[PDB]
């Protein structure tokens, strides 16, 4: 219950985190009319002094909007609408001003794990290639075999999908977006959404198979916070 | 080059460390009587007042013989010999210990991957089968086709294989012993070990494959230690 919270976002993940975390205080930014609960409603966008952790579950364009300010405060700052690094300039912005930044980020691993190997090798990867099988009926389409919808660059797939595409982001920001290969895929045999991440690296190679049944994000989101303050850490 | 460490171990992994790692200064305990290089080489094991973070790779009866001394000093403490918590005694008596501690224990993910999901998603896992395939050669056996060695829990494991079931016992830590089953398979086709971790829960299915080329260990707590003070962190 111990530390004062901003929440960037009150949709799924959000208001998920609100019902299931414990601060003693939380403060909340959400363009949307609401009907606040168990949160103080800014109405101005800014970072209250008294806050310790900025959580932005709301959208890319929200990290790329808000990110400039929050970095001037000495906060943790955890971070899931990766896909806004995609975009070169920002990306390029954002990592310069937080040499300068009395803050922390954070980019817990989310939708998909294995991200604990990805960094710790990073260096020695060679490439990674990230598939995304879907069912048709979620592309609207009708399919008597599996096909291909969409191969390239995390960049590309960002533009396409403006959903998707933030745990692709966020292993480009661990090994460079240069070594990602993006390839979603409507296969009409799949019930859910599957993502296997494939390493190929001189330390060895790596395949993590991810079916979510996105309640994992935000007990990701929950362990990074969990782990600010605990005397034992995991991964 | 900042901290001031303490590594247990000075074998494979602890040489590695010194070798790859920037410390300002280094002190190792092991038993050993090697020629000390670019490190104090302790006579009687102990904690210098200056050492910020202890790291032991050396062995479970080092983890159980230090354990209790390390845990009254104020340090970060990584652990990678986790065989050791197959003991319940040991591990009631460590945990024990550690909430009345000053320190903070890491359990760096080691030869293996994809505990960012486990840890974050641990009190919905049903059940964790850990299956290591290796080349018959490497147990001295030969085979026309592919044998299963060993099934059962960590702690018999532990005791049948006393060098491996580090992992298994990590993964046990994270979700609890009784629900990890291990796997061990001797096959002829394998020119090399692989990690198979299957994971089911009420979040989801997850598998993470590792076919390393223990190199990926010592990135492992390399990438623990610069996540102390690094302002960039994944997973
Ligand atoms: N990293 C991952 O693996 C991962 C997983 C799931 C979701 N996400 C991302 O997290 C974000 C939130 O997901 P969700 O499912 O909770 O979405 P949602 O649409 O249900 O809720 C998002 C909320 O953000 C608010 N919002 C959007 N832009 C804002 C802005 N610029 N300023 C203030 N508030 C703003 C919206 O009004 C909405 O209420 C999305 O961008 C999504 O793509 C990432
Ligand atoms: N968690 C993982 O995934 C993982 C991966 C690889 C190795 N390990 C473990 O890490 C440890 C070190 O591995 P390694 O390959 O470097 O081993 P190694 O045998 O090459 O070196 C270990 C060193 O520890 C020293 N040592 C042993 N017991 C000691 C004690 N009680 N006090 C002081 N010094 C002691 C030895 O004399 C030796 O020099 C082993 O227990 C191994 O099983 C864990």
């Amino acid at each position: 219950h111990h530390m004062t919270v901003l929440i960037i976002g009150m949709g799924n993940i959000g208001k998920k985190l609100v019902e299931l975390g414990n601060f003693e205080k939380i403060y909340a930014y959400d363009r949307i009319s609401k009907d606040i609960p168990g949160v103080v409603r800014l109405d101005e966008f800014q970072v209250p002094s008294d806050v310790s952790t900025v959580v932005e579950c709301a959208s890319p364009e929200a990290v790329k909007e808000y990110s400039l300010q929050i970095l001037k405060n000495p906060v943790n700052y955890i971070i899931i609408s990766t896909s806004a690094f995609a975009d070169e300039v920002f990306r390029e912005r954002f990592f310069s001003e937080l040499k300068n930044s009395p803050a922390r980020v954070f980019f817990p691993s989310g939708a998909i794990g294995g991200l604990d190997v990805l960094s710790s090798i990073k260096d020695f990867v060679k490439n990674v290639r990230i598939e995304t099988i879907k069912p048709p009926k979620s592309l609207g389409l009708d399919l008597k075999g599996k096909t291909v919808v969409f191969e390239g660059s995390v960049e590309e797939a960002s533009k396409l999908f403006p959903r998707n595409i933030n745990v692709a982001s966020t292993i480009g920001l661990i090994v460079g977006f240069e070594k990602v290969k993006v390839t979603i895929v409507a296969d009409p045999a799949m019930d859910h959404n599957i993502h296997i991440v494939r390493i190929s690296s001189a330390i060895g190679n790596y395949e993590f198979k991810i079916e979510n049944i996105s309640m994992l994000t935000v007990y990701s989101i929950l362990r990074t916070l969990r782990n600010l303050e605990s005397k034992i850490i995991f991964g």
